[PDB]
């Protein structure tokens, strides 16, 4: 019996935030309680979008309702994109209260702030969120899934190589989370320029005070398209697989990355078919084919091997 | 590839409204766009509840977003509990607009009315909603899932026997919906007093008519969201068996039985011995009934009337 409290955005159509995360965890057997931080018609990749947002006060209201009914017991808390600092600070109060009641609670956090869109690096959020992520969110997180840019920002250090990447991940471990996964980087991969390189690290303190650190590298073949909600889907499946393989980051990452590959291959195939030959698929046509990937999400065939570093 | 627009309530914890309908439809292979009419912490069966309600203007603002992006093309529309007549009217406008764009669109409606436990923080459904359902909603609905009390209100008639029911169901057809299903009645099953009787009727312009009856053994507990789970699965099964309401209902009702059995068993297991299960312990074991929803073992035989 595992219950997850997921606080993320919601869209009527498409897959992003809680939409990208709920279905996967449900088919994997987790009980998901979903707080929708906002409700829009579709993601911001489209030309238009309309919806409402929740302020930190409304969030607190929803939590008080769970608390008043004595059902505020969770095994996992999962958060992603957040645009306002009050909301984020409010989330930390919540995570801390819950951890006070369940020391075994695991907080999976995807510190969303930006990327380097093919050599294009800029922020998605107000510069005032970074201090909150740095000083208040990271310290209580158990698993974080930043991309290169977010790892550089959290540590204030820049990554130019695989070696510096590992140092940055160590600095992150020192900030709190025992598990760190850099989901994507600008790093050149040894298998080819067309491969995306991911890196993972899981720290473990031994009884005698010694520290064991499992580090792994992953190389996935790039799909020529820009997807949305990919980081959310990743964080959600990583939570499920790390649960099953608690002390094996290797297998957890392999199962997670394999599933991504299957979902995306099914998505790019359907998008090109729906947009005609020659024509480039539109954001509407590139929405993740979540529902049709059920079997692949439940039991993915492994198609990527993690290299132990 | 089918796409469903479901406009219902959302609750952080538990299953009612959209929470009871989405997972089921998704595992059955349907693309579900969900508009959450409200967002509460839990349903009204609990001692407390907090949340916010979405007004009709906000509902229009969302649908507009879908329109501007030319992605407002659906195959089904699914609605349930509403306590705002203003919101309900906006839903009818949205449906007629969608039906003009796709005449083949199917509107599945569960006209909720009464002192029902729900996910919109309400203690009752305003009496002033009845005339809205009667005149604006039902004429546009293709499949309706009223319970006996609701059917009686929509027709002004009162059901005292099995013949009386078929009589009301026919009236409902004439009002618009080609498929009607009275989900539960006070009617005494010949099978015993511990069985709940459900009646179903379906018209096909060959105009033909198929009527059915089902006995379901009562479960000694009070559940919330069952009406929502029913409508959602009926939607899926009617799609797979378009002209066979017998088979469609048999699978829907079977799935239901499996979910409730798994729910009552776990609830008693989690509560102390001789301790009555609390609403929180009675929340539907949805995620764990995945295989039973995808492929339910038939445990009921619908008799053709
Ligand atoms: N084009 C792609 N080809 C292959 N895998 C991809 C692609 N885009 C995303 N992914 C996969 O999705 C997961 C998350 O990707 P990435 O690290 O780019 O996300 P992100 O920058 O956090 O996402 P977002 O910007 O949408 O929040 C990774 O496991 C990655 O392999
Ligand atoms: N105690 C029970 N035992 C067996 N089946 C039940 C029970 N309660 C509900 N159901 C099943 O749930 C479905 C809907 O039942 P019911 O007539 O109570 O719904 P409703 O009035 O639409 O629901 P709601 O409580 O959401 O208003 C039917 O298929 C019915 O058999
Ligand atoms: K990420
Ligand atoms: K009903
Ligand atoms: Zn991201
Ligand atoms: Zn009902």
């Amino acid at each position: 019996e595992c219950r997850v409290l997921s606080i993320q955005s919601h869209v009527v159509r498409g897959y992003v935030g809680n939409r990208a995360a709920t279905f996967p965890l449900q088919v994997l057997g987790f009980e998901v309680d979903a707080v929708n931080s906002v409700q829009f018609s579709n993601h911001t990749g489209y030309s238009h979008w309309k919806g409402q947002v929740l302020n930190s006060d409304e969030l607190q209201e929803l939590y008080d309702g769970l608390k008043l009914n004595h059902v505020n017991q969770y095994d996992y808390v999962l958060t992603g994109y957040t645009r306002d600092k009050s909301f984020l600070a409010m989330v930390v109060d919540i995570v801390q209260e819950l951890k006070q009641q369940n020391p075994r609670l695991v907080y999976v956090c995807d510190p969303v702030m930006g990327d380097q869109r093919n050599g294009e690096g800029a922020m998605y959020v107000p510069d005032d969120l970074l201090p909150v992520y740095r000083e208040k969110v990271v310290p209580v997180a158990d698993i974080i899934t930043p991309n290169q840019f977010e790892a550089e920002l959290l540590t204030g250090r820049k990554i130019h190589s695989q070696e510096e990447a590992l140092e940055v991940m160590d600095m992150l471990h020192s900030m709190g989370p025992d598990t760190v996964v850099i989901t994507s980087s600008n790093l050149l991969s040894p298998r080819g320029s067309d491969y995306l390189m991911a890196l993972g690290s899981q720290r473990t303190r031994a009884p005698d005070g010694s520290v064991v650190t499992q580090r792994i590298r992953m190389e996935m073949h790039k799909v020529d398209a820009v997807f949305v909600g990919t980081g959310d889907l990743f964080a959600a499946m990583l939570l499920a697989w790390t649960h099953k393989h608690p002390n094996n980051l290797k297998v957890a990452c392999e199962k997670t990355v394999s599933a991504m590959h299957h979902v995306l291959q099914r998505t790019i195939k359907c998008a090109k078919a729906k947009s005609g030959e020659g024509v480039k698929p539109s954001p509407a046509q590139l929405e993740l084919r979540m529902v049709q990937s059920k079997k692949d999400i439940e039991s993915p065939e492994i198609v990527v091997q993690a290299t132990v570093l």
